[PDB]
């Protein structure tokens, strides 16, 4: 009931630490509403979309195709990789190990998936290319996740985040099929019930992908909107608190309940 900054400062005095967010119109770009939106946060596991936005790019310009198949064996498995653990024998497609990095968050899938494009730092210059000087990611699966202030790495910040989101989702540096198959594994996210949708109401429209982490650090990313299109991206990133889970999780629960009924 209360609306929706109010609820954000609530969520930030009752956990502690810092609470970002923001809210953009998906086809003007215009900010909506906003706080701490030039503040870094870790992303956790939210770059996975991003990794996958650069696969995509390559996929666009003819050197990555998303029915190579890649195997690997029990030594490449990391902390976390509930899908690619499955398939030791048959190996993995590059477009399934988008579909697990995202819609499972498979530690496995994500570092297989920064080989083929050359580690971390080809990520960062992805997004440098792009025209997001902010976001960063210098980091392996799945020693991301770990103590996190601060430094600067692995950060981005929810207006950059959220305008990059925009520009993969929309815009046209990807193909119209690329950037459909990006909102579909999205869309199709297994892991974030307790969170946005918990508050969803029936038929409207949702793509995200979450994060946790130490430090009580969560977040979420989010295109969505009524009458099954989206309309509005919506950024949520908390850090810093001793906050558990659950408490996390009902918060941003509590945000996306304001933001629904003040839509
Ligand atoms: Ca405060």
């Amino acid at each position: 009931h209360p609306e929706t900054l109010v609820k954000v400062k609530d969520a930030e005095d009752q956990l502690g630490g810092r609470v970002g967010y923001i809210e953009l119109d998906l086809a003007s770009g215009k900010i909506l509403e906003s706080f701490r939106p030039e503040e870094r946060f870790p992303m956790m596991s939210t770059f996975k979309v991003l990794l996958c936005g650069a696969v995509l790019s390559r996929v666009d310009a003819g050197q990555e195709q998303l029915g190579r198949r890649i195997h690997y064996s029990q030594n490449d498995l990391v902390e976390y990789s509930p899908v690619t653990e499955k398939h030791l024998t048959d190996g993995m497609t590059v477009g399934e190990l988008c579909s697990a990095a995202i819609t499972m968050s498979d530690n496995t899938a994500a570092n297989l998936l920064l080989t083929t494009i050359g580690g971390p730092k080809e990520l960062t210059a992805f997004l440098h290319n792009m025209g997001d000087h902010v976001t960063r990611l210098d980091s392996w699966e799945p020693e991301l996740n770990e103590a996190i202030p601060n430094d600067e790495r692995d950060t981005t910040t929810p207006v950059a985040m959220a305008t990059t989101l925009r520009k993969l989702l929309t815009g046209e540096l990807l193909t119209a099929a690329s950037r459909q198959q990006l909102i579909d594994w999205m869309e199709a996210d297994k892991v974030a019930g307790p969170l946005l949708r918990s508050a969803l109401p029936a038929g409207w429209f949702i793509a995200d992908k979450s994060g946790a982490g130490e430090r009580g650090s969560r977040g979420i990313i989010a295109a969505l909107g009524p009458d099954g299109k989206p309309s509005r991206i919506v950024v949520i990133y908390m850090t810093g608190s001793q906050a558990t889970m659950d408490e996390r999780n009902r918060q941003i629960a509590e945000i996306g309940a304001s933001l629904i009924k003040h839509w």
